C-alpha cells in the first residue's frame, strides 16, 4: 500500500512513493525520477538496479538471471514494490 522505495541513484538517492500495483519507474517519473530506462517490454540486456533491502516482485521481465537476482539485483522497468525496499539504480554494467 504505497511504500517508501529508495533508489540509490548516482545523483545521491531518490526516496519516493511506489504503489504495490505500479512499476518502480512509472510512478518514479511522476516524482521526477530519471531512472536509466530504455524501453518497457521486458526482453533487454540493460535496465537494472541492486536490491539493497526489502522485497519486491519483478515476475514480469525476461532478462536478469537467478544469479543476478540472488546476488542482489532487479530489473528497473518491470518491478512491483511489495514493501519499503531499498535498491540502487544504474546497474546495467554491474550485472552483465
Ligand atoms: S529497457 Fe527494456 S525492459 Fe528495460
Amino acid at each position: 500500500a504505497t511504500y517508501n522505495v529508495k533508489l540509490i541513484t548516482p545523483d545521491g538517492e531518490v526516496e519516493f512513493k511506489c504503489d504495490d500495483d505500479v512499476y518502480v519507474l512509472d510512478q518514479a517519473e511522476e516524482e521526477g525520477i530519471d531512472i536509466p530506462y530504455s524501453c518497457r517490454a521486458g526482453s533487454c540486456s540493460s535496465c537494472a538496479g541492486k536490491v539493497v533491502s526489502g522485497s519486491i516482485d519483478q515476475s514480469d521481465q525476461s532478462f536478469l538471471d537467478d544469479e543476478q537476482m540472488d546476488a542482489g539485483y532487479v530489473l528497473t522497468c518491470h518491478a512491483y514494490p511489495t514493501s519499503d525496499v531499498v535498491i540502487e539504480t544504474h546497474k546495467e554494467e554491474e550485472i552483465v
